[PDB]
């Protein structure tokens, strides 16, 4: 198990424009296109991301390419974040993957805002961080996914994904 397979599990794969759980325009493996209500604005962002007139549909390869870029961006965003880098450097390899997963889903600002939980993670107080991470909109809106992420932080194994 690694970050790519983990996220592929949590986000799925769709070759056609679709709405995420919040109702936003998305494509591929969780690649948010836009937060605007317009399908057209979405088609436009897609074409621009792919580099061609797509018509709301992409190939598997295209999807995997967006995916690789987004995982890369997530990691780099963590290292560039003053609040995130420290937690991340403190963690083992599995737990690091759980951090990247939250980041990829909720944006860096998003995560950087879980102040108390980040502190708990850094202190290695697993069980407490889990409880604290659960008191969030993030958990309430996508509970089964959040649950997987949280177990990963709690245990340090890939058990929730196996
Ligand atoms: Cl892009
Ligand atoms: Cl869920």
């Amino acid at each position: 198990m690694n970050i790519f397979e983990m996220l592929r599990i949590d986000e799925g794969l769709r070759l056609k424009i679709y709405k995420d759980t919040e109702g936003y325009y998305t494509i591929g493996i969780g690649h948010l296109l836009t937060k605007s209500p317009s399908l057209n604005a979405a088609k436009s962002e897609l074409d621009k991301a792919i580099g061609r007139n797509t018509n709301g549909v992409i190939t598997k390869d295209e999807a995997e390419k967006l995916f690789n870029q987004d995982v890369d961006a997530a990691v780099r965003g963590i290292l560039r974040n003053a609040k995130l880098k420290p937690v991340y450097d403190s963690l083992d390899a599995v737990r690091r993957a759980a951090l990247i997963n939250m980041v990829f889903q909720a944006g860096e600002t998003g995560v950087a805002g879980f102040t108390n939980s980040l502190r708990m993670l850094q202190q290695k107080r697993w069980d407490e961080a889990a409880v604290n991470l659960a008191k969030s909109r993030w958990y309430n809106q996508t509970p089964n996914r959040a649950k997987r992420v949280i177990t990963t932080f709690r245990t340090g194994t890939w058990d929730a994904y196996k």
